[PDB]
């Protein structure tokens, strides 16, 4: 069955970003999910899995095959990186700062609050576990918070860093040694990071005030001192590639820098924002530099020596009234308030482009299928063709009067695009090669609020605050002349692609389909099932009638049989007021897209 997949409209929210171990791939907290994004390839989705809050911190395992994120509470979720299951929880009662596995993969060690935590895999000797992890130890020295971890390439030694402006470090295997056995003083702010050189005989501590310690075995001592100078400014976050000696700095202003040590050498001095780096990191060959700042909300991958962008988004932040899937299915374009239309790219997860005509609300936005062309509905009120091969607006429709436009249909073929209007009780028509206005579909008596043809040509269905559906025919002979009378309000009304039935969504929690030939209610579903009185605004047919999928102003979205009048899925959209105000089955029904105010969401199948 169908799983949430991606999550557009978010590329980093807070917490850690982390590139995979080939330095290919990068994962971001994107909310309560992680994100992953295919660097080299242009792809990304978005685990299906969700926490019951904010995401703290994550880390994948070197052998690139366990994935653990925590929550701002300090509960854990470990996944199959690979397969993507959800293999155990585990519950650290204590916030944590950092998570970070051994680079064996046989240990992680975690950052709650003052203290180290240090996790091991079973030994067979013990014989009855049923967890992946057993906490091993847990180690107390700090007088503050810990506030970064960092491994040694042995796995027998873990620097930790904390805002006791003390680092500290840890023989971590050998039984029992649970103190430090060396404390790094002594900054005048926060230790941020503290880092093992690559030949593993020098450390480098470096902290919020702005300065970098070198020390060596000589006892550790510090050996030389080295200081940012920027102004107005303080780490914010810091991260070390010894092999290539490369240290990468992110700070409160927009700022981030690179140097090598122990040279202290500036390399690269540049912004990424206004707002604060809030993680970075330094992928395997250290051609990229990953940060993400959490105001925006900002991502970048950063190719240093070429000065170009592998990856640069933001957050966006508009709500979403329609959206509508491309004919091949490739994209999915969303219709907002305050005006804007986004296009959506599917399998890379950005907005390709962002049109700005309509000075008004979008109401709605339909394709016609094909080609690459898409309408436009709104307030303003303007119907607007778009092309998407050149992304322009080449034809604009209107009324013979300043009129709203609230709903949006387009004949497949499309000889013909047509509106409703609150402004009045007739369906407004229009060539749309002329591209002038044609006789208006008069007969409803109620502002009309909705609009459905159906893929086979080439009926129309449109449903009025009268509380009827009407049957129309643009130019031959309609498939019923007779209105018909739902009880009713109707908020959302989907065509069946033959055009032989028609669904709508009710005032009511009913879902009630009709013939349209004997114009009586052959079916009706009784919606009740609403992480939320309740009801569905939005509804849409699969291409081969057999499923209608349906969300509103609550939690849940619906996915009924409409032969058997079951519900076949329940999704609920958020874990920790949520609505989704538009909900369509992708061409091929392998996939169906939400816009809710949790943001862009597409569920999939494989």
């Amino acid at each position: 069955d169908f799983k949430f997949s991606n999550l557009l409209g978010t590329v980093y929210r807070q917490g850690n970003i982390t590139f995979s171990d080939d330095g290919k791939q990068l994962l971001s907290p994107v909310g309560n999910r992680v994100s992953v994004f295919d660097l080299i390839n242009n792809k990304s989705f978005t685990f299906e899995y969700e926490h019951r809050k904010n995401i703290a911190a994550i880390d994948l395992n070197k052998q690139g095959t366990l994935l653990i994120s925590i929550d701002e509470d300090g509960r854990a979720i470990l996944v199959n990186f690979k397969a993507r299951n959800v293999l155990h929880h585990f519950n650290f009662k204590e916030k944590c700062s950092a998570v970070k596995f051994s680079p064996d993969g046989r240990l992680f060690a975690l950052a709650s609050g003052r203290f180290l935590q240090i996790w091991k895999t079973p030994d067979v000797n013990k014989d009855r576990q049923f967890a992946p992890f057993v906490r091993h130890r847990v180690h107390a020295g700090h007088f503050q918070d810990i506030t970064s971890l960092t491994w040694s390439q042995d796995s027998r030694f873990i620097l930790t860093t904390s805002k006791d402006l003390s680092a500290k470090i840890w023989s971590v295997d050998s039984e029992e040694k649970n103190l430090a056995a060396t404390t790094f003083n002594g900054h005048r702010d926060y230790v941020m990071g503290a880092f093992f050189s690559h030949d593993q005989e020098k450390i480098y501590t470096v902290s919020k005030d702005g300065a970098v310690f070198v020390w060596e075995f000589t006892s550790w001592r510090i050996t030389k001192k080295h200081f940012f100078y920027a102004n107005q400014a303080k780490v914010k976050c810091v991260t070390f590639h010894p092999a290539t000696r490369l240290l990468a700095v992110g700070f409160t202003s927009g700022e981030f820098r690179l140097y090598d040590l122990p040279d202290f050498t500036l390399i690269q001095q540049l912004s990424m924002g206004q707002n604060p780096v809030n993680t970075v990191s330094v992928n395997q060959t250290g051609e990229w530099l990953a940060f993400g700042s959490s105001k925006l909300g900002q991502l970048l991958v950063y190719e240093w020596q070429s000065e170009s962008y592998i990856l640069k988004q933001q957050g966006h932040f508009d709500s979403t009234n329609s959206l509508a899937y491309s004919p091949d299915g490739s994209r999915v374009v969303t219709a907002s308030e305050d005006g804007k239309i986004k296009v959506w790219d599917i399998t890379s997860g950005f907005c390709l482009a962002t049109f700005e005509e309509h000075t008004s609300s979008v109401t709605a936005v339909q394709f016609a299928k094909r080609g690459q062309v898409m309408f436009s509905s709104s307030l303003d009120g303007t119907v607007r063709a778009w092309d998407l091969i050149r992304y322009r607006n080449f034809r604009t429709f209107t009324g013979t009067e300043r009129i709203q436009f609230n709903c949006l249909a387009v004949d497949p073929s499309g000889e013909v695009v047509c509106a409703g209007s609150l402004d009045n009780f007739d369906i407004h028509v229009w060539s749309v090669q002329t591209g002038q206005l044609l006789d208006a579909l008069s007969g409803h008596e109620g502002p009309v609020s909705c609009l459905s043809f159906s893929q086979e040509n080439s009926v129309l269905a449109s449903a009025s605050w009268d509380k009827t559906i009407r049957i129309w025919s643009i130019f031959g002979r309609s498939q019923q002349v007779e209105p018909i009378e739902v009880y009713s309000d109707v908020l959302a009304l989907s065509m069946r692609p033959d055009g032989k039935e028609v669904a709508v969504s009710t005032l009511k929690g009913q879902i009630s389909i009709f013939n349209i030939e004997d114009a009586k209610q052959v079916g009706n579903i009784d919606c009740r099932k609403d992480i939320i009185s309740k009801f569905f605004t939005t509804i849409h047919y699969s291409f081969d009638g057999m499923a209608i999928v349906a969300g509103g102003n609550n939690n849940s979205i619906c996915l009924y049989d409409v032969p058997n009048e079951v519900l076949l899925k329940r999704f609920i959209v958020s874990r920790n007021e949520v609505r989704v105000t538009s909900v369509q089955f992708s061409p091929t029904a392998n996939a169906f897209a939400a816009a809710s105010t949790e943001g862009l969401l597409i569920y999939s199948t494989n």
